[PDB]
């Protein structure tokens, strides 16, 4: 098995209930930070939401969503985003993960350990609100209503290796994280298997 | 029961799940409206949202709550509000009505069939857009988290006569709704026994 890893989460079916609730230990107020997740894209539509962190006044504080052929990253609001062109596939575990800084508004995208896109002065000086809900594999919306999660925004596949840092990673650490010896470097904000991660509405763990 | 009805809710305990969901049948679009209700609050805090219309982008789209010995009438967003003083008392049925106009933002309130507040240029030309939800006694917080709802803003007490109108009601109808046989008088947007009501988390019909 790869990464030295030991566990994974299955989203067997895109629907209006399948999701998981994430409960980070520490506050999410960060100015410069890093995080990574690996993804095995089963379906890629015009939009496929990878995760969602959304606060009451701004459900789009942070959100990564996948389009037909592009990896679109959003900071602060819909206006500021980062997008690649032709580096997303189907039926394969894939690595997508990037850094940001408010001091001078840098944001970037790293696919399989190698930079893919970047923009400067992006949400410069922005400070993310904290105490919100960090949602994964689905945009913030209802689940217990009976459905509720518009399936177009849902995602199908196997997800794992979610780790968030409170600081921007270096390039060598990025390659380390993108290799087959990466499961051991887990995030302080979120450590895979450390932060409580409970699948719901169809999802189950797999290893 | 207050005047001639026999059905009421019971709100025995303001908690992290007690609430009710209403799912009206007809469009919510209104340039003006009217809204009689009778209310029996057990304990009144500085903020207790009896009911409000909320959208994903505007949870304070229409609203009224009791502010200790006061009645706020939140309009459009939090900023636009019409407030009255020293009318509601604990353990007492009180007929609250109210009126609005987008001709020039006229808004008014009426306690026990008698004026409770008034002002103009509130929500001038405002149009409540459609597709949102009306909720009663609860405000936006988690519900399927084994609780979550702000117990502080939850309610405990008795309710009845929950009806709404598509337009402004005059002083004559406002007073008649405070009459002794208003149980047969109900609005068009919502009429008691006509629109769907599903109490939750402790709310009990006392029929």
């Amino acid at each position: 098995l790869p990464a030295g890893c030991e566990t994974a989460i299955l989203f067997p079916m895109r629907s209006k209930k399948i999701f998981g609730s994430v409960h980070p230990v520490r506050p999410m107020r960060l100015e410069s930070f890093s995080a990574c997740i690996w993804v095995k894209a089963t379906d890629v539509l015009n939009k496929t939401i990878l995760f969602s962190y959304g606060t009451k006044r701004n459900p789009y504080e942070i959100q990564l969503y996948l389009s037909y052929q592009s990896i679109v990253f959003v900071v602060g609001g819909e206006e500021n985003k980062l997008v690649a062109e032709a580096m997303v596939s189907l039926g394969r575990w894939t690595h997508l993960c990037g850094t940001w800084n408010s001091e001078e508004g840098l944001t970037s995208l790293w696919v399989n350990g190698e930079l893919a896109a970047t923009t400067v002065e992006m949400a410069t000086g922005h400070i993310v609100p904290e105490g919100g809900i960090l949602q994964i594999g689905q945009e913030k919306n209802g689940c217990c209503v009976g459905g509720g999660f518009d399936e177009t925004l849902a995602f199908s596949g196997r997800l794992t290796g979610f780790n968030i840092w409170d600081s921007v990673l270096s390039n060598e650490e990025i390659r380390e994280t993108g290799g087959a010896e990466s499961c051991h470097i887990r995030g302080n904000i979120v450590g895979w298997g450390v932060t409580e991660i409970q699948p719901h509405g169809g999802a189950q763990y797999v290893s």
